[PDB]
């Protein structure tokens, strides 16, 4: 009776082939067929659900199973709980964390924290105020609740569009209409305001309470002229590359460093807050570990070359491993990686966001075939560093003393193994040539034999693999292009979430019981207009079938054997 | 048409990229100009016969990043006179890796975009294609029909 | 013994689907539509 | 398969000679979604990972870590068997 949600369990709650496992209670099959009224005339019978955690095995994980398919219901959650936006949030958490535990049912135990989510998100739907939403995003168990919401990765929760709004409010404080605004007037408040971080960040260091200290703390005038700021850093860099051993630093330099040590200040002022939990979870910090560690290493060889190298000596007679030109390396390095850092200001523009997202979203699909094609490098590297190993020549005999590739003429490619990977990774580009397979010894039996390696790996890396990896990145961007404009919006409210807190100062160097009352108030008539507009949903949107066919049947079946009775 | 507006979305990122390792590059060889005497022809940087000066100034490392998308720089490039084989090294694989990032991940991710915007565009066309045949038919029906060929003055 | 009850809950089972997921279809409007016109016709004759 | 409520019941389907027998009977016809129905793979799965309590409960640092120690000793492991076949490390 319970499972064709039958308002007849009145009279079986009143007064050998069973069709379920027997661990099924009334009220698991009552939040397993989503029914309000049933569970409702179920829980005002005192019954209890059992807690997962333990200290033979189908009914252990299908009993599981079933504990967790009932309390992700719904009406479960709207009832019996004192807020149902946290049990959402925590059984998504719980749910999708067990999907990952157990390689079996993981299809089921998303689906059901895919529900959890979505009823949050349906409980959002349902606010007709702002007064509710603000009771909503500010209950503290600041805006706690959407804290909790993205600790708990809840990103169709961020992404509605009320909650958009609101924090869209919060972001263009000190803008009336910033959105009614033209595009080239933006362009003009974006470079005016972008100019003026020296002008905005003196003030909030001398007069913090003053009509331009309250200025720079609204978070887009902290969000550009942060990152303006770092438009001027990067033109410092492109400054930078327009003899002695170890050199003064250069007024460029002595400019650069307190940049520098705004961002290590920065960074370690991040590692203080929380733990390596979160900031070695986003790829982006560890881009900047990556980042400022190798300023650290810069300057650091810069000290040790100007410690005891007094002299100056010609440029072509210095040893490799002197540290000015492994500084002048890891210089350039940091300088790509500093000067990349620009893609994670795309999420706050409309039109550059999703695209972004997008491709971060399919470099962990590429990652996953860039080791199988390793493999390939390896196999390869194998054989044709097993084949040409015999014919290694020594930088004399070749013109202008130039060994391997990166020689005009190109001629030891496969004679060490560190140099027959780097060859194989150079022919996937048309920058080998054919007259690298040969030797001078005229073996032609041997020279064929790696000309045919090097085509079968020619088809295999080039034919085979990159169009695979193509076709890979078709079907993984078809799924990734779905639930893009939610995944956005969920990482541009992480980075204007980031320029809320109270460390507004920028890296240029200057960086150096009635709540709860009114919360259940607004969370009672949130469950209740849910509720009515999920019954109202099922009855709008089920279609008939064959049980309902029945029931009509046996109406007209039963009222004619009566009328029948009736008049026999 | 309707996938170009898809593109010049893709090569502000792309331009992001050059600008990133041009910076790099040239901010790791930028110590190492020759004059034009110095080399044969006196022919400076790319487009010569001896690809010399690539990575010299911010210009020609913009055009030398340019230009190895397609097979057209080569591997002498990356070298100095002077004989530095860390420095080379660093600069090699900072040339990998705009190579990689630029032709194997970005490249195909612009393909996998314009199939993705493609199959959006190919519904609503022949109404968009009928739409602008009704603006250039609508075109020619006005007065002024005085031939540009020169007739029109 | 264990296919027997598997056989069992399976056909259980499955017309348990049948029952849920058959949509709707004419001929079963032509049944209702006898169901009341022979009920009708029927008590028109008890009637008349 | 689906309609396996316990594991008695799984135990008894797998098992039944006309060992595996009735998974090699499965996988000798093709039967790809007989085999790859989750509780044959939690079957398939306690028999590979006996002597582990949990291996996916682990950390994949644990995994690689049992991974490689298990890695270097396969002389060690492999020494017996050879000369004790009936011994805590056969
Ligand atoms: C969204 C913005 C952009 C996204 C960022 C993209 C993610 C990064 C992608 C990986 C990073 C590049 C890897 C470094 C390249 C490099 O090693 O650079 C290769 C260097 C360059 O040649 P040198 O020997 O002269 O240095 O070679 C070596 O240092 C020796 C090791 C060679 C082994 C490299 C194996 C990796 C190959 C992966 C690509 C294969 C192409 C695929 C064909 C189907
Ligand atoms: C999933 C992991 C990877 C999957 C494995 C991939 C499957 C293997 C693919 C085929 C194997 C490679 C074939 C050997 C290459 C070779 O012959 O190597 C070619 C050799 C190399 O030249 P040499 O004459 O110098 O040896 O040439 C010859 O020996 C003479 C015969 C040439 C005729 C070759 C015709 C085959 C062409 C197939 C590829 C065409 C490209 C497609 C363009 C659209
Ligand atoms: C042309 C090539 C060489 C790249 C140019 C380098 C920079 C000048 C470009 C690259 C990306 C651009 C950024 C792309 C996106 C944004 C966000 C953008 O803000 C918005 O789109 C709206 C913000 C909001 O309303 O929340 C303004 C600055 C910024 C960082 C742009 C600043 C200029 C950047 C850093
Ligand atoms: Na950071
Ligand atoms: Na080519």
């Amino acid at each position: 009776a319970i499972r064709k949600e039958v308002v007849g369990a009145v009279e079986l709650l009143l007064s050998q082939f069973s069709e379920f496992t027997p661990d099924i209670t009334p009220i698991m099959l009552a939040a397993h067929t989503n029914n309000y009224e049933i569970i409702k005339l179920l829980v005002q019978k005192r019954v209890t659900i059992p807690r997962p955690h333990q200290i033979d095995s189908l009914r252990h994980s299908r009993s599981r199973l079933n504990i967790y398919k009932a309390l992700a219901s719904p009406s479960l959650i709207a009832l019996s709980s004192e807020d149902p936006i946290l049990t959402a949030f925590r059984l998504g958490w719980e749910l999708k964390e067990l999907s990952k535990v157990e390689n079996e049912f993981k299809a089921e135990y998303e689906e059901l924290s895919q529900q959890c989510k979505l009823f949050a998100k349906d409980l959002l739907d349902q606010a007709r105020s702002s007064r509710e939403l603000e009771i909503i995003l500010n209950h503290r168990d600041d805006l706690a609740k959407l804290k909790v919401a993205i600790k708990y990765h809840q990103k169709e929760f961020v992404a509605q569009p009320n909650c958009q709004q609101l924090l869209a409010t919060l972001w263009y404080d000190g803008f009336p209409g910033w959105r009614r605004k033209h595009w080239v007037v933006k362009l003009l408040t974006c470079m005016t305001i972008g100019f003026l971080f020296p002008m905005l960040s003196i003030a909030y260091l001398i007069s913090p309470r003053s009509n331009l200290g309250l200025f720079i703390k609204k978070p887009f005038i902290k969000f550009i002229c942060h990152t303006a700021s770092y438009l001027t850093f990067l033109f410092m860099l492109l400054l930078a590359s327009q003899h002695v051993q170890g050199p003064p630093p250069t007024v460029v330099e002595w400019m650069i460093l307190p940049w520098v040590l705004g961002f290590i200040w920065g960074e370690i002022k991040e590692m203080w807050d929380g733990g390596f939990t979160e900031y070695i979870h986003d790829w982006w910090n560890l881009m900047d570990f990556a980042m400022n560690s190798l300023y650290l290493a810069t300057i650091s060889l810069k000290i040790v070359a100007y410690v005891k190298y007094n002299g100056s000596r010609p440029r072509e007679e210095w040893e490799m491993w002197h540290p000015t030109l492994i500084a002048e390396a890891l210089f350039a390095i940091s300088n790509i990686l500093s000067s990349l850092r620009l893609i994670s200001l795309f999420t706050a523009n409309s039109h550059l966001g999703p695209l972004q997202i997008s491709l971060g979203r399919m470099l962990l699909d590429i990652l996953k075939f860039l080791f199988i094609y390793c493999l390939v490098l390896l196999a390869f590297a194998n054989g044709l560093n097993q084949l040409y190993f015999y014919y290694e020549t020594r930088a004399i005999d070749e013109p202008n003393n130039c060994k391997g590739i990166r020689c005009e003429k190109q001629n030891n490619a496969f004679s060490t193994l560190f140099e027959t990977l780097q060859s194989l990774f150079w022919s996937v580009f048309g920058l080998l040539n054919l007259y690298v397979t040969n030797v001078k010894a005229r073996h032609e039996f041997t020279e064929f034999v790696g000309a045919t390696m090097f085509g079968t790996y020619n088809v295999i890396s080039l034919v085979v693999l990159l169009n695979m990896l193509i076709a890979m990145m078709n079907n993984s961007y078809q799924l990734i292009a779905d639930h893009a404009d939610i995944e956005w919006k969920f990482a541009r409210t992480k980075l204007w979430m980031s320029y809320f807190d109270e460390g507004g100062t920028l890296p240029p160097p200057f960086n150096i019981l009635i709540q709860n009352q009114h919360y259940q108030e607004v969370i009672r008539n949130l469950v209740k207009r849910y509720v009515a507009a999920m019954i109202r949903n099922s009855k709008t949107n089920e279609g008939l079938t064959e049980e309902n066919f029945k029931e009509l049947k046996q109406d007209i079946s039963s009222f004619r054997y009566e009328v029948l009775d009736l008049l026999g």
